[PDB]
């Protein structure tokens, strides 16, 4: 029952996650290949979404030709008995699709080598932090998440699945002044979605109509999302996930962090921030 994190190259993974590092050395990437990387609880389902729907060009019925993460192959997944992303990967048509959560470190190299282009999504620390608490909870692969109070703290030195965020953020921040990466911001997409999808677009090639941009603006949205069966995971193993415990789509907000993290919190937390993104031009913003 909820076996712990295995640490590779300085990564503390899932257990699953962690074997199939192996057999993914053989991944041979594709120069058409689109990898959306975020770290987890910043968008990932929300991103990948918007990009299948583009790469559907509109089609809402094509898009629900299966669950989100059948359509896009989770590169590193692995579970007992479902097949791993690997598997999967092999039986998906280019252009393909995959998405990740691996830091740098343990990247595979041929998407560097292939120049695959990168669309990564990044959110503000304390919103992807409560999101990740809940998360542990009703994903049974975890490890025990414990206190609120003690997750925090594991959260802020990296002790958790995929390690710090602070070094996420940053060292794919650094990638995009020599690689293809579409930088995007979680709560940029919140404010203006619309403004966002056409960013993705330009980045992509593919260019739609006004009257289509809008329907997906719809479509992709939190309400809808949330009831959508193809995206909002009820579709998995009630082992594996848990929704009665905390649903997949949990509220979809910028700045929902303030009912949860207490006065102290914060102001160890921002201390400790401020520390941590010493030099580095990036920015977040934590509601709105
Ligand atoms: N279309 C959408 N618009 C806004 N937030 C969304 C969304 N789809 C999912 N989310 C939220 O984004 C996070 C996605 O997690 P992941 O990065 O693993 O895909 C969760 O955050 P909350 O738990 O804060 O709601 C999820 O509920
Ligand atoms: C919970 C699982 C491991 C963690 C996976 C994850 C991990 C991080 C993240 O941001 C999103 C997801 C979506 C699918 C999850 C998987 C569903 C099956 C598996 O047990």
């Amino acid at each position: 029952s909820r076996p712990p994190l295995e640490y590779v190259k300085g990564v503390p993974l899932i257990k699953y996650f962690a074997e199939a590092l192996g057999p993914l050395q053989s991944f041979q990437a594709r120069p058409d290949d689109l990898l959306i990387s975020t770290y987890p609880k910043s968008g990932t389902t929300w991103v990948s979404q918007i990009l299948d729907m583009i790469y559907q060009g509109g089609d809402l019925e094509k898009c629900h030709r299966a669950p989100i993460f059948m359509r896009v192959p989770f590169l590193e997944f692995k579970a007992p008995g479902i097949p791993s992303g690997m598997e999967t990967l092999k039986d998906t048509p280019a252009p393909r699709l995959l998405k990740t959560h691996l830091p740098l470190a343990l990247l595979p190299q041929t998407l560097l080598d292939q120049k695959v282009k990168v669309v990564y999504v990044a959110r503000n620390a304390k919103d992807v932090a409560v999101s990740y608490y809940h998360f542990y909870h009703m994903a049974k692969v975890h490890p025990e998440p414990g206190t609120w109070d003690s997750f925090l703290e594991k959260f802020m030195v990296g002790e958790v699945s995929y390690g710090s965020w602070y070094q996420h953020v940053q060292e794919w921040w650094e990638l995009s002044r020599t690689h293809p990466v579409l930088y995007l911001f979680y709560e940029d997409m919140k404010e203006n979605p619309k403004r966002e999808i056409q960013k993705i677009l330009e980045f992509v090639g593919h260019s739609l109509p006004e009257e289509t941009v809008d329907f997906m603006v719809q479509h992709t949205s939190f309400k809808e999302m949330k009831k959508n069966p193809m995206t909002n995971y009820t579709t998995v193993p009630q082992e594996f996930m848990d929704h009665s415990i905390s649903p997949f789509m949990r509220k979809g907000m910028a700045g929902d962090w303030k009912t949860t993290f207490t006065v102290a919190q914060n102001e160890r937390f921002d201390a400790d921030y401020a520390e941590k993104m010493a030099g580095c031009s990036l920015s977040f913003r934590s509601e709105l």
